[PDB]
């Protein structure tokens, strides 16, 4: 009986297992934008993904992740509210069962279809296992995804999907380039936060970004094809998988722009 975002299993149950889930600085959060303050001496993100290597492409259960090497600093993520260097290790998604929900993050309680997850890690501390025991161990770009028109850099990921359809199931997924994920924009807010799954560590500085990207409903539609189950068990559609927002306690939301 573990985790998951069944009525049994869901994010209301997560605090019995872990009950950081009920602690100070958790994630995702709503937006405020009237609220959020400008801050000039945020610097702009630098975004360097030319190097990136991706691998392989797994679904875990409750997410797929587009896996890199991250062995060497090959696609990092640096300035903004960062000190050092962050390392990109993998990115998933979280979506909805239908279009007007899907996303974890919200703005001014506005829901998108879903969210983008860049996780990186700070190299000062060797490896992910290690960086995500620190307050400043990760640095997740988040992305929202509204339905639109196609993102074309998004459907080489929705083309393999067929083939990792259960969890546990991994396809090689070489030079794929997250580049072509990104919005024109890198205005972002920025808060302290945590995973929005468990183990739900307080170790993530968020930056999500102002714009959107567009996505078609046939890709979206395509996310909601994959299951959380195993091969072989009874078909749950992965759909669904995000956190709602949680509360604010006692953080500021910086914005990088006016
Ligand atoms: N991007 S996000 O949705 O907040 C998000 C990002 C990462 C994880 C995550 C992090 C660590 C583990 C366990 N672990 C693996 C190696 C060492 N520890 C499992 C999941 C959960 C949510
Ligand atoms: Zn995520």
């Amino acid at each position: 009986h573990h985790w998951g975002y069944g009525k049994h299993n869901g994010p209301e149950h997560w605090h019995k297992d872990f009950p950081i889930a009920k602690g100070e600085r958790q994630s995702p959060v709503d937006i405020d934008t009237h609220t959020a303050k400008y801050d000039p001496s945020l610097k702009p993100l630098s975004v360097s993904y030319d190097q990136a290597t991706s691998l392989r492409i797994l679904n875990n259960g409750h997410a797929f992740n587009v896996e890199f090497d991250d062995s060497q600093d090959k696609a990092v993520l640096k300035g903004g509210p960062l000190d050092g260097t962050y390392r990109l290790i993998q990115f998933h998604f979280h979506w909805g069962s239908l279009d007007g929900q899907g996303s974890e993050h919200t703005v001014d309680k506005k829901k998108y279809a879903a969210e983008l997850h860049l996780v990186h890690w700070n190299t000062k501390y060797g490896d992910f296992g290690k960086a995500v025991q620190q307050p400043d161990g990760l640095a997740v770009l988040g992305i929202f995804l509204k339905v639109g028109s196609a993102k074309p850099g998004l459907q080489k990921v929705v083309d393999v999907l067929d083939s990792i359809k259960t969890k546990g199931k991994s396809a090689d997924f070489t030079n794929f380039d997250p580049r072509g994920l990104l919005p024109e924009s890198l205005d972002y807010w920025t808060y302290p936060g945590s995973l929005t799954t468990p183990p739900l560590l307080e170790c993530v500085t968020w930056i999500v970004l102002k714009e959107p990207i567009s996505v078609s409903s046939e890709q979206v539609l395509k996310f909601r094809k994959l299951n959380f189950n195993g091969e072989g068990e009874p078909e749950e559609l992965m759909v669904d998988n995000w956190r709602p927002a949680q509360p604010l306690k006692n953080r500021q939301i910086k914005a990088s722009f006016k």
